[PDB]
């Protein structure tokens, strides 16, 4: 019984986090086997981060001026190349608690654990979800560039995020370990702007499912709707289309809770049209998007890795 | 910038995490030094749970009914204690990941991390607190019993918390690292009703000056008050009164801000009496009480581990 906001364990990842000194710039790098992989920006000035030319800045750099700490252990920089926003510094020795890891780049809507590092230390772990703006909703200060989002099946370390950028409305934006942004955003300070925060209609209903699962039941109505109705007033509350993909996602809780989809989706209509009437669900005065179907599916039937 | 529920880094628990078997019971021990420390009920049937005699129910066990594995790891369990509702069980091997660790037994209002686990293996991590009525708002399936709270400061891990029972509402009871429940609760399967759940009051101060820092200020208001009037009000919408002993806890968030703890008590005391006009803070349409004072500190200063 309850629902949490849940993050995955971080000791795997915490064995991988390294400093990474350039200059006079410090933020933290990810090291897997024999490669630290870290945002370019580590080569910037403050002043170089308006209009940096990235070539231009790394051609002053020899494997000498990349100074990576892994705690006290020193690792010597043997080679370096830059991979879109990411550099990849190759060092001379093979990280020993590498874990089984796969690079994945993520969906909108989909959520992940994000462990905030300053100086190559952890910090802190929690829960985040790529929003439909391609933005996250995080917790980073000054110094916590090349912080890293991860999942985790079984034995197996996906990273889908390293952290670069905070735009001047305080949301975040990043990479994959790839080095591509998510979404428009470059690694430059400039005027960024971020597009519509959209709710995660899948997202939403798959929360609905963990409240009946947990005893919250108030909200559940006499009412059904079809999914181009539903879609019509999904429209007017900035609520992402629900697809039939959505609908056959949502299959394992519609059978676990015998409550039809589109019996949840009146239920989410209601909700949205009459609001909720200062009732919490699950401890929340909002209805919650940043849990999907297989995150309520995992913390309701106790899968360990 | 950004403010989230935000645990510990978990790896140093998680090396500390087993399996512990007694007859056809299967629940976690933490493992530090040679020493396996696991909640008494694991020596219990279903049916010994209605009314168990824990020191009748030991005499039928010896040291080999002890199953104990870290991972594959087999360890060999030389002798076993009660300690009020722990067992120790001394193993022939040092956990060769002890972390440098105490014991302490928080107060109601202290927060810690729980990395929640089944059959020895870590599920996920989340941030909790010791309600008012000594429960915790876990999330703890069946397989559960043995989880660990914590805390941790600089290299050191503090136990708080070893988790025992559900109680019919949903909440959740447990033990110190000595084996002394929180509040009156017992390791039976019997009627045992918490008390008022009150809200935390310097708690939800502490995540006011948070909001603060992070820009959001539409909640500040032109008034002030004095800790009894404001008492007044604690009283009617059951929160914890604020004492002379909170307010000088709050003085460095105070000092940070510029905005006195009186005038921000006058902020919350409008919030009560007239709730949120259906806005929002830190993401938030309810008051959030399950923020420290340090947790905040923590957050916006970047204090690593």
């Amino acid at each position: 019984s309850g629902f949490r906001k849940m993050a995955f364990p971080s000791g795997k990842v915490e064995g991988c986090m390294v400093q990474v000194t350039c200059g006079t710039t410090t933020l933290n790098g990810l090291w897997l086997d024999d490669v630290v992989y870290c945002p370019r920006h580590v080569i910037c000035t403050s002043e170089d981060m308006l209009n940096p030319n990235y070539e231009d800045l790394l051609i002053r750099k020899s494997n000498h001026n990349f100074l990576v700490q892994a705690g006290n252990v020193q690792l010597r920089v043997i080679g370096h190349s830059m991979q879109n926003c990411v550099l990849k510094l190759k060092v001379d020795t093979a990280n020993p608690k590498t874990p089984k890891y796969k690079f994945v780049r993520i969906q909108p809507g989909q959520t992940f654990s994000v462990l905030a590092c300053y100086n190559g230390s952890p910090s802190g772990v929690y829960q985040c979800a790529m929003r439909p703006n391609f933005t996250i909703k995080g917790s980073f200060l000054n110094g916590s560039c090349g912080s890293v989002g991860f999942n985790i099946d079984y034995d197996c370390v996906s990273f889908c995020y390293m952290h670069h950028m905070e735009l001047p409305t305080g949301v975040h934006a990043g990479t994959d370990l790839e080095g591509n942004f998510y979404g428009p955003f470059v690694d430059r300070q400039t005027a960024q702007a971020a597009g519509t925060d959209t709710t995660i209609t899948v997202n939403v209903l798959a929360w609905l499912y963990a409240a009946v699962i947990n005893g919250d039941r108030w909200f559940l109505n006499r009412f059904t709707t079809t999914l181009n109705d539903f879609n019509l007033v999904a429209m007017k509350y900035n609520y992402e289309p629900l697809t039939q993909d959505h609908v056959d996602i949502l299959g394992p809780l519609s059978a676990q809770t015998g409550i039809a989809v589109l019996d949840m989706c009146a239920s989410l209509k209601e909700l949205l049209q009459n609001g909720m009437n200062g009732r919490t669900i699950l401890g929340s005065a909002l209805l919650e998007d940043e849990f999907t179907p297989f995150d309520v599916v995992r913390q309701c039937s106790g899968v360990t890795f």
